[PDB]
């Protein structure tokens, strides 16, 4: 099973699924092989009913689409639609939160409130909204109005782009026409320009893609900002991860999907119901996280993470998962079928994300607590049906220190330099104790043995003194293999990095170091990494494409991950992707994305499927940035 | 060549392309066969980087997508993305016009103005904008603001849906949650819900598709409304169509694409430049139309239509097409390559729609006349380079009576009943002289011999006394085969229909009938057919799904045509599609779209590739509607 996942708890559940005849994502992948090489290379188009069109990567006809679309047009149009789809997910999430904040401060949803007043006022100031003499509720109404206004054209560009990057970066982007006019405007323009008989110039198409990726960045930053207002900015927390966080004698409830509007309410209402759960024979309600909504409640509340991404079905295979509470995105719809076998109650809550065979409980913010109780009573009832049944929870978990919002990182660093917190970090980049920074982001993918690329690359970079930060299921991969446990710093980190993590941790009273990898949150919380990197660029007086900072979507899957990698390139970072995106069927598109975009944004994709080679390429990119700043490397 | 096109002028140009070795759309189609059956049936998904996933229509594995997506989910998600793409095109067009109207009345674009003041005031009244005591420019600013507001959520739904359908239809749609909240909002929600791990219930997905199709309807109606304000509501005109409208001794300039913002300015500036063209040896500038922008200037100015859709390359093969002036959508990008062979100057004008190898002249409304002169001077220069070269313009053209906006149809009918214009039409539906109404819409498709389905179906329906109306390239097909020439009424029309067309035409002083088919305009002007049908429903006091009115996208191609067919079903019409959409790989999705949607909206798709059978099915649908109104049939 280690060819499927490097996670031992997942391997144990794969053996249970095999002997019980429960088909998994890995079995469905095997059944799909060999996969279509036209789609794998990007040389397929179904944008009109004259299709499907395909182009042989090599050889004879077909060489061109029926309408005359070349390989470079077809590849660029498909990639642009993936970016637009990713932007539609992250910004759908953000829009949901904007509507929740508005309802809250209009008195329409009393289960929600302004929890981080400080962040509300800072966002208002950043956006140019006056706070002096204003009621918090009125400021929040104006922030929610500004959030919603960024979805459409108006007399300003998207402010969750132009106010969150330094002016010199905005200027570079504006000079190339890359600043989005409106988030949903750009998504629709992509769908228009990529439809039949429209845009048919690869560079033009890909510039539109870069712009739409910044609409995705705006949605991510907006979702982090609004979720911090509503639910609190994360601070360092200690918890655990992997399937051993399930407890046979508790009602085990996973929150899965993306939006904390849902998750966060499940967490508080579940403790409210301890006594009812005990009344049912359970010790209590054990809320656990899957995917980004799990990361949201891990970061804010220390809720333990059960699993992530490709292995999500394995939580159900234990037999102990009484409920899986879903909102949207990244939920394998197989979970509704598996539930018939495992007893789990799978519950959808959002009207635009239903799964045939799952129970639907409409969630309304206006009725959030009651809707939550309804949902948790189904969970308790499911716990009751499994009294007497043995379960197989692998007794495998790791310790996880997390909660490293950008505010938390700056506060930690301020213990070493109170009035210039970023300076101790920059000092150690300059003296070589920190070689650079790498952000691990994005998914697992069934094509890659689960977590192998994240852990292989992260081990090489940590030994070379790279400060590693992580989000989403990249953070999930690293947490489940111990990279968020400070007890593993000696094993994993180079001496320079160890010295810095230890100095910061001691100054923070820890009696030891920060963990090897800093968990910066969910995938929208890649925006926190942008805030940190923009702050470092501003403090140094250089643009982002001069910093020794890189990103790696080492096992990417979702259209959202393609959008994140594309905005990482657009804001100026060397950006590794460890699965093949469907671009290899066009050399000119590949050359743009891996080379000539350097002359546009200064960032660039590094496509590399072999993780040791990827680590070497990421180190070379870091070291090239060091050299360009005149630093030793 | 008649297996490729039923148009004799196209056949002649196909012989010229063959002996000159110029590859055409039909050759690229042959080179693509056999096409992929997974894509043809809809059983392919590339929504994440675990893909491509496919499902065998029959047999053994693969049976399910890697994430667990079933065939019905994959088929429904692909269809929903096509609807969203279509909505993105028509509403991109509409948004462009809204911005042009705003610029015009703010003094920012003096080449544009309020030409149809009457329509401006009626649209304002329909939208609820006050006109009394207001400056036309202020009313127009408020209409343009309302147009732009319909792209995003606000305190009202999309008004270019709810104000253009009768209240009883709005109520039906609202009861099913189908009224769009914002045009670009719905497009983005589709892209979100269809991304990996999101919506996975076929009925839920398809309800979202129906709602997004009404966003496309709103974009079409908004684009017709705004283009009528700016450029005038069409009234009946007489012109010609097919390649014989090109003139060897003139500078031949085709306007191609969709938006009249461009086309309409080319038309007036070209007459301004007669003397310059004569100075170059030409008799003048001969502007001709291709595709919908050609339909826009045909309807408003009587500009002759050269060709449409699948045969658009053939205009260039004549050797006489000096320039092809493009905006966006439905332009085969092959035209940029063919131009190297034919001498034509292909000029793009919109920054989101470029074609490698074509000259780009940025068009700005603020500089429209100067930009137009620049463009037409390239055309004159191209004419000069071909002095001495023989050309081969087929001497084949038809007479075309067109210009039948809904206002023009009502005015024509008012000559028979001044204060109740729709009553003479309804009287003749009741007495059986008019069996029903059929709208032909949408594209040609290289899979169908060009125009064969439109003309075969239209001949059967006209003999059975159906009033036939047409738009877009359906109108193009029928015009090029003589269906818009009143001299062909005796040949084509049943005695009842002939009597009505003659009575209306005589009352209009024509000394003869209206033409066999009424041209209602471009594809956004399918909204004119909606206005007529909604007016008839309102006058009868019944909803649209009780009228004997059907639609046929007999040779559909573009995602826009899929969106139009889907909103035709959503507003209550039986809607034929004469090519296979990628739904046959899911019986449950097919059953929804062809049968159970009748219980939701009262409309339904009729998929039928054989045109004689399609005509029989369309007549049965009309006659079932007649029977339900208690009428003989
Ligand atoms: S848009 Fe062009 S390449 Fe794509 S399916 Fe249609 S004809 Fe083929
Ligand atoms: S979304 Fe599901 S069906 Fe589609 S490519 Fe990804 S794994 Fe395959
Ligand atoms: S031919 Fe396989 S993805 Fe289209
Ligand atoms: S397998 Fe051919 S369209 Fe994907």
């Amino acid at each position: 099973q280690n060819l499927k996942s490097t996670d031992r708890a997942v391997q144990q559940m794969l053996d249970k699924a095999k002997r019980e005849g429960i088909q998994t994502v890995w079995d469905r992948y095997e059944a799909m092989k060999p996969q279509c090489g036209f789609g794998e290379t990007g040389l397929c188009c179904r944008h009109c009913l004259q299709g499907p069109c395909r182009i042989n990567p090599f050889g004879d006809e077909p060489k061109v689409g029926i309408c005359g679309a070349t390989a470079e047009v077809i590849v660029a149009r498909g990639l642009d639609r993936s970016i637009a789809a990713g932007a539609a997910g992250h910004s759908g999430h953000a829009k949901h939160l904007a509507h929740t904040l508005k309802k809250a401060v209009q008195g329409k949803a009393a289960s929600y409130m302004i929890k981080d007043r400080t962040k509300l006022h800072s966002i208002a100031k950043r956006l140019g909204i006056p706070t002096e003499g204003q009621k918090d509720e009125d400021i929040a109404l104006e922030v929610a109005k500004a959030a919603l206004a960024d979805f459409h054209e108006k007399d300003t560009p998207v402010l969750w782009v132009t106010t969150v990057l330094p002016p010199s970066r905005v200027k570079v982007l504006s000079a190339h026409g890359l600043i989005p006019a409106g988030i949903d405007h750009e998504i629709a323009e992509i769908m228009h320009r990529t439809s039949m008989g429209c845009d048919a110039d690869a560079q033009n198409l890909l510039l539109g893609g870069l712009r739409c990726s910044l609409a995705d960045l705006a949605g991510c930053y907006m979702g982090t900002d609004l979720a911090d207002i509503l639910f609190g900015t994360p601070a360092p927390v200690v918890t655990e991860s992997n399937l051993g966080v399930l407890k046979a004698d508790a009602v085990n409830v996973a929150v899965h999907g993306h939006n904390p509007v849902l998750s966060d309410i499940i967490v508080s209402v579940s403790k409210e119901m301890e006594n009812e759960a005990r009344a049912a024979g359970a010790t209590g309600i054990n809320v656990v996280g899957i995917c980004c909504t799990g990361n949201e409640v891990l970061m804010r509340h220390g809720i333990p993470a059960c699993t992530h991404s490709v292995s999500q079905e394995m939580a159900m295979i234990t037999g102990a998962l009484d409920a899986m509470i879903l909102d949207y995105q990244c939920i394998q719809p197989s979970v509704a079928t598996i539930a018939e076998c495992t007893g789990t109650t799978v519950i959808t809550t959002m009207e635009m994300s239903k799964i045939t065979g799952a129970t639907h409980v409409n969630f309304a913010e206006e009725a959030a607590v009651e809707n939550a109780k309804q949902i948790l009573r189904l969970a308790i009832d499911t716990f009751k049906r499994r009294k007497g049944k043995p379960v197989e929870i692998p007794n495998i978990k790791t310790k996880v220190v997390a909660g490293f919002s950008t505010e938390a990182i700056i506060n930690a660093l301020s213990k070493l330099n109170a009035n210039d917190p970023l300076k101790p970090l920059i000092d150690n980049v300059v003296n070589g104790n920190i070689r650079g920074v790498c952000l691990f982001a994005g998914c697992n993918n069934v094509k890659v043995p689960q977590d192998q690329n994240f852990t292989t690359i992260a081990r090489k970079l940590l030994k070379q003194n790279v400060l590693v930060v992580a989000t989403g299921c990249g953070a999930g991969a690293l947490m489940r293999h111990g990279f968020m446990d400070p007890a593993n710093v000696d094993e994993l980190c180079g001496d320079g990095l160890k010295a810095v993590l230890t100095a910061i941790g001691e100054a923070n009273g820890l009696g030891g170091p920060l963990p090897p990898v800093l968990h910066m949150g969910s995938c929208v919380d890649n925006s926190r990494a942008v805030a940190l990197v923009a702050a470092l660029a501003n403090r140094l007086g250089v643009d982002l494409d001069r910093l020794p900072v890189v990103a790696s979507a080492a096992e990417a899957m979702h259209e959202k991950a393609v959008a994140i990698g594309t905005w990482a390139v657009t804001i100026g970072l060397p950006t590794h992707i460890g699965v093949l995106p469907p671009i290899t069927g066009s050399l000119p598109v590949t050359q743009i994305l891996t080379s000539s975009v350097k002359d546009i944004t200064g960032g660039y994709f590094i496509v590399e499927l072999d993780p040791e080679t990827a680590a070497d390429k990421l180190l070379a990119a870091i070291n090239e940035r060091r050299a360009g700043l005149g630093l030793p490397w």
